[PDB]
């Protein structure tokens, strides 16, 4: 209605004497401690819930209803776990025996610890690529070759098929063991902002430059070629030369089979996407077209008659645990922070969409601890870093999910697949595991629709999708990761370090000042020119002040003093003998400074100094109390710079001055 | 006086229709193209003024009183510099004279190029030894012994003094060349910002460092100890305990000598500095020092009698032009880089110190295109990197200096030198030199002294000092810059990541809104709860404002629904049988805003949906208009989130809250 204020103009003085302020908090370390350690039994009790969250949703369970709805989604979960699982264990370079291994421990340890409820862990097609690339740089197919067979001309060294796998099995469990150590370190520490800096375009152009490398690896597999397992700089664009290169020595059996499984299973799912008005319970196109493929495949001979590959190493059975080999942390320090921090921004990210569609909060500090667990556990049973597919998970929850009950009877399927059931899978193809990753590929792949919408929004946020898509495909994916959050933090730093000064003026007979670059009918003040200046200064930006400050001006405040003592000396040799025209003052509207970093403050006291000299006063406007109190442990209130140069608002500098100039012509 | 305003409650829409806003100027990248590149004689003109400032100071000279003022300033600084030039030559492990060329050709290369006129380019202790220590790592001392000698059982593999200062001058010079290619490129790209990062905590801590080293390796040298020149990690520590392990393998003359001309030069050096009112010209205690050194060392025969370490390796003349070894460059990339740096940080500070003290101005990218240019000319003449030291310098300011004349006044000093000065310093010992540098190492080490002074300042910069102060120290010292760098910018971010936000109340009548954690007597409006949110929202302290907002209001906007929700389905099953209690508003301080980081802004409208669930609006006081053009491109002002929401200033929002409870109960 009416907006009208009537108080004296309290600039930083007249305020601050007659308001009393409030003693702050005493640290007191000695009784700090104590008090944060709590001794009662609730506290007991309450961080025991927290960390075992099994406690909380089994007490008040609803056996009534839940457990016909959890019966049906573990069978289905079940089916597609055990092939999802198997299937990404070939991303790795592990036996498929190993990737039911990652479908069943992971379960049993995110139960007690898990803090979710519509989660399946296990494997995953970008995290099993981060695992298998380790292995194949650090245990390659050329150094476990052996001089035998009685070779033609030198020593037969023909492949290594047998305890080649040994190696790869102790390497991956080990890079298990240190990423489920380092989620151990951040659940701890309780420290949670690291994963923080995974922006979504950071997240959405790593995840879209992973497929292609996992397009390029499963492309190898469905075309039966060999190549040399290069890695480093243009890792996928080495192998996809030698790829196009070794065309000829296919298996037509392989690439008919599995691009015949790729258009089925494509079509499937976009059909049953699409008609889903109709039919709730999505098609399990993953196991009809794998069940199917194993009766084809046992009918002919296709392992003799027409040369295919099928897996054939299946013993059907459990491993005693093995303890992990200690000592090769050195040279698996640098990935496995990589593959760690991803695990759990895919963990959060599939956990969070799924919350907020059941009305359930997840707590974050936990799914560290959960996960962390989980990896530890899983690295003594010959498994790989565990996650949440977004595909396998909609599977429990669109079947209707409640609890992680349904997981564990999940777990029942696979229990089944390591003892019994996996004989049957005996004679299946492996270009059909290889394309069921790929045909779950179309949903990064098209990630890359937002870069044109990205475009018409903030345009340094599409720039760190692009740079992180084409930086995680030169120089590896791990190493591409690292190289998108020190991009990501460095635009911060841009955008702090180059902000958006204006040249505020004033609304005529009212008190809101908009800036002169957006606004034409704005009167300036007689003399003054205001002055904005976003992004606090620190001590990189404290050299644009002085260019900020010399633009809305017109002149310098040092070539305007230099030119004075120039003609001075003019003056005191004639009596021998024989510019700053408008700018009466600067209002510097620093209302968007939250820090000071006194580097840099040193130079707002000199041109507060440098201006002094030429008759130009700089007063400030809108500089919050955090800030004031630092400016004076910082050393900048001396015997003429007093409080009495600052003010509360913006209004109030531009009404002293006019009263001053009337007061004192 | 009387600070009073009358005007309507314009909140975004009753102010932005009525007010014609400005026409943006339109790119027209051709006529913006054509336009920059001006084709008048005049710019011609100025940027030849501009890149050549010979053709400036030369014109308007002052040849009455300059004439000696310039004669007198250049005998003595050739005389400082020469002396600087002889230590400064056993840091970057080259014989004597290259030290004596990098104080001639870099003096006369800047003359056409440099801005300045109170800088003396040369040497420098912090860049020789940055040069000696690339030159050891990719050229140790084991890598020329020779098996010549007929020992005693094995070959002899006497030391290779010889050959290899030829490897060791070519290492140099394609550093230097590297170095100036570099900062030719920063400078032709006009990229200046780069070096901004360089805070004054940063250099500082750098500077104590390569003090420190300089200490250690000048301690080696007069010590005469064999040291196994360790480079890496942790490479002072492991040379000092090869030092003490190597203490009895010494010369108590060399040690003796070195311990009592640096006792002089030290007590010759404070006496000047503190009666510097009654003695305007430096004592040159240098020059005096390196005088009766060769004088007392000429008449003993300090080489055979008490076996000293002498020069004895002074050709007394000049050298043809070499041209650089290129192909080096891929393993020194970056110690050239942070060489060219760290003199261009030095550079720019001893300017801009002696410009402020004679009132005169120093341009930054011409001065990076003539130190660039003079280290270019020194790579073809077997040079290390120039640049200007802080004592040097001091000696023809101190002297009387006006132009550069008495910078090319300062090389005729070394021209003679280069031919015939420098026969007679043959019998000099190598301590005396090894002495000066260590003297000059006091400006340097009294820079510890500002931790206790930062300490009490902001805190955040004092650690960035010891940071830098450390790791430049374990992990060798052009790297502990590259991390200081890094660790500056991850502070940087740290501050804006985690901001100070509080709990913003009214002062009674008035309209001003300062912190309730500050002022005591402060009230709040009924039911409204005002939220101020400095470091504007990037995607990392969206999940922190997210805390901030749950900790400001009490309760969390998802569990509250969560529970209504959970309540809502016993409604509708009772009739078939038979919290946010005080917050009514969320008025969000968003003043000191820049940028939005739309990946934010999403999470932004999220939160100002899910609290339109509860029955509680979340309004805006202090958005900026740069803020608001982003967010309406950013897809955020939908048909139910109108731009109503949004208000001018702060009392804006309160004002038409309690209009609208008073109209509308």
């Amino acid at each position: 209605c009416s907006y009208t204020v009537s108080r004296p103009v309290y600039s930083e003085l007249a305020f601050q004497q007659q308001r009393e302020r409030r003693l702050p908090e005493r640290r007191t370390l000695r009784d700090s401690l104590a008090r944060s350690c709590s001794c009662s039994r609730k506290r007991a009790f309450g961080v025991v819930k927290t960390l075992l969250p099994i406690l909380d949703w089994l007490p008040k369970y609803r056996v009534k209803e839940w457990l016909l709805s959890d019966i049906i989604s573990g069978v289905s979960t079940g089916l597609v776990g055990t092939l999802q699982g198997m299937a990404y264990a070939l991303l790795a370079a592990v036996p498929v025996q190993f990737g039911l291994y990652s479908a069943f421990f992971p379960i049993l340890t995110y139960f007690v610890f898990g803090t979710s409820r519509h989660i399946s862990v296990g494997p995953f097609p970008v995290v099993s690529l981060m695992v298998g690339s380790v292995v194949l740089s650090m245990a390659p197919d050329d150094h476990f070759l052996v001089p035998s067979g009685n070779g033609s001309a030198l020593n037969s060294t023909t492949l290594d098929t047998g305890t080649r796998d040994a190696a790869r099995v102790l390497l991956a469990s080990t890079l298990t063991l240190l990423v489920g150590i380092i989620q151990l370190v951040f659940g701890g520490l309780q420290i949670g902002f690291i994963v923080r800096y995974l922006a979504d375009p950071l997240v959405g152009g790593f995840t879209t430059a992973a497929a292609f490398q996992v397009l390029v690896s499963q492309l190898k597999i469905v075309l039966n070629v060999s190549t040399k397992n290069y890695n480093g700089i243009l890792s996928i664009i080495y192998t996809l030369i030698e790829i196009f290169q070794n065309i000829g020595d296919t298996n037509i059996a392989d690439f008919i089979a599995g691009l015949l499984t790729i258009i089925v299973c494509m079509a499937v799912k976009e059909l049953n996407d699409r008609f889903k008005h109709r039919i709730p319970v999505p098609i399990p196109i993953e196991v009809i077209v794998t069940i199917i493929a194993t009766a084809i495949s046992y009918g002919a001979n296709l392992e003799k008659n027409y040369n295919a590959g099928i897996v054939k190493s299946i013993p059907s059975g459990f491993l005693p645990p093995v303890l992990p080999s200690v000592g090769l942390f050195s040279d698996m320090l640098a990935a496995s922070f990589s593959i760690a921090v991803v695990a759990y921004a895919i963990a959060v990210s599939v956990g969070k969409v799924y919350a907020t569609k059941h009305d359930y909060v997840i707590d974050g500090n936990q799914e560290f601890i959960a996960f962390g667990i989980s990896n530890v556990f899983s690295g003594f049973f010959s498994c790989f870093v565990a996650t949440t597919a977004l595909s396998r998970t909609a599977v429990q929850e669109s079947t209707g999910g409640k609890t992680q009950v349904a997981g564990l009877i999940s777990a029942v399927i696979v229990m089944v697949a390591i003892v019994a059931l996996g004989r049957l899978l005996e004679p299946l193809q492996k270009s059909v595991l290889a394309a069921v990753v790929i045909a779950n590929l179309k949903g990064m792949f098209m990630q890359v629709c937002d870069v044109p919408r990205l475009w018409k929004q903030n345009k340094t946020d599409a720039v760190i999708w692009v740079f992180t898509c084409i930086m995680s495909i030169i120089l590896g994916l791990d190493l591409g990761l690292l190289a998108g959050l020190l991009f990501a933090l460095l635009t911060v730093v841009l955008r702090v370090q180059f902000p958006s000064w204006n040249g505020l003026g004033s609304v005529p007979s009212t008190d809101i000042y908009k800036s002169i670059t957006h606004y034409k009918n704005l009167e300036e003040p007689e003399g003054v020119k205001i002055l904005r200046f976003s992004s606090p200064i620190f001590y990189g930006n404290v050299d644009g002040f002085k260019k900020c400050i010399n633009s809305t001006v017109g002149f310098d405040a040092i070539r305007v003093y230099n030119k004075r003592l120039k003609a001075l000396r003019r003056i005191q040799k004639l009596i021998k003998k024989g510019p700053k025209v408008p700018i009466h003052s600067l209002v510097l509207d620093c209302g968007a400074v939250s820090f000071l970093d006194v580097v840099g403050v040193r130079s707002l006291r000199m041109i507060v100094k440098e201006f002094q000299r030429i008759d130009v006063n700089v007063y400030f406007a809108l500089l919050q109390d955090d800030v004031l109190e630092k400016m004076e442990q910082c050393g900048f209130f001396d015997d003429n710079i007093r409080k009495d140069r600052f003010f509360l608002t913006v209004h109030d500098a531009i009404l002293h001055l006019q009263n001053q100039v009337k007061s004192r012509e």
